[PDB]
């Protein structure tokens, strides 16, 4: 027995949404709206529990709340549902037009969530607009930090190799998310060959064109952005600075 | 009793949420009224006294056409722009289930979907409405598991003077070409595939000349022969050789027995 496990048939799985890290996300109903990631054999089950233990403990207003799991009919992680869907969806699919204030607020909240994770020494490894979610009440919720133990966001040192992930590569990824916020575009949209992008970013010769950012993008945000995207990782700011900087420029 | 003004949903009672896609004459959003709704922003921001009256006439029609298997018209919006509001279908479209999330239906469910789609087309045609745009993209699945057809509205305006469902003579809209489109929907149901899936411009030419047609060898093993016969009838290249929907619905009513 286990408190945190949801019994078979207690969850109604609804519309398939897409595939995030390690699995497939569905809309679902567990005493309310929820999101369900179907994950992709004992021993493995115990390792899964050890992860559930860790997940149960990382709680912040700006990251998804872990609500429970299933084992049958399949491995599943259940979190709260975000009606606003993802940032990626709003920018590059439905092309929603956010006010600069909403964009800077989204950037602030994502930075708070990242600040929380990093202060807990957790490395995300996959920050991108696809798993930055918008909740009905207008707060940002980050996902895909779980199961700790897409190339467009990999810092140059991450691209060319080998568990290369670090705090500073997270900061880079966030830098790309600022690019998306401030340009409404994915970086490198004019290059079609993902293999040429990998190589060129990996060598440090390719990087986002910060001149494509909207006119009303404040000067400090552009400054911050360029810092986070700095090729030499130890030259990138930490998230307490990043959060501090965005808090202030919003004022 | 009610008149056109009555059918306006007062401004600010609908929160327009997420953009879903584009359907006929406009853009579909998810929305919240006293509940879930779908909102089609029409692509006309400044109506002239003739266009607005044309909109009134079409709304006049939408209010009279009701069947359990077609979308309920709930009202229209005025700001910032003209919009048609109908109910929300949590099951999204048939297309999304078959070709996106690649959901796997049992043969009994596949045929009830066909029956319900046929019940809906039968009503529309009995009301002399030609859909002109029938495809799995605008056959929607409601939470309660009933099928709801959409994009049948504004029929007359479409009259004023996506390729996979067009009858050869359409590559000219009639009941018989609607019946054709339904045939391709059968193909989608029974084969789990879109027609002509192995060809990547040639389709317009070859289907129109009758030298290309759907590969009927992809239909499931447990698919009944009556379903094959009907399907082949509906897809006939010569339009006058196709069945009518009363016939189509009857045949499906029985093999469902």
């Amino acid at each position: 027995f286990d408190d945190w496990e949801i019994p078979d048939g207690q969850i109604t799985v609804g519309q398939r949404i897409g595939s995030g890290s390690f699995g497939t996300v569905y809309k679902g109903k567990w005493h309310g709206d929820v999101a369900v990631k179907m994950l992709n054999t004992p021993q493995q089950l115990q390792a899964f529990k050890n992860e559930v233990g860790v997940l149960r403990k990382t709680r912040h207003v700006n990251i998804l709340l872990f609500m429970g799991y299933s084992t049958k009919p399949q491995l599943a992680i259940v979190t709260q549902w975000c009606e606003g869907s993802s940032l990626y969806h709003h920018l590059h699919a439905s092309e929603t037009k956010f006010e600069m204030k909403k964009l800077i607020d989204i950037a602030r909240q994502t930075a708070r969530g990242m600040d929380y994770l990093h202060a807990k020494s957790i490395i995300h490894r996959d920050l991108k607009s696809n798993n930055i979610f918008l909740h009905e009440d207008n707060t940002v919720k980050i996902g895909d930090f779980g199961l700790a133990t897409s190339i467009l966001w990999m810092a140059p040192e991450v691209i060319r190799m080998s568990n290369p992930y670090s705090f500073q590569s997270d900061v880079y990824a966030f830098g790309i998310v600022l690019y998306e916020l401030m340009t409404g575009q994915l970086p490198y949209s004019n290059i079609n060959n993902r293999d040429q992008i990998i190589e060129m970013v990996g060598r440090g010769s390719l990087s986002p064109d910060l001149s494509k950012v909207r006119s009303n993008c404040p000067k400090r945000m552009k400054r911050l952005m360029a810092e986070c995207l700095k090729k030499k990782r130890d030259e990138r700011p930490s998230f307490p600075r990043i959060l501090a900087e965005i808090e202030e420029l919003a004022r």
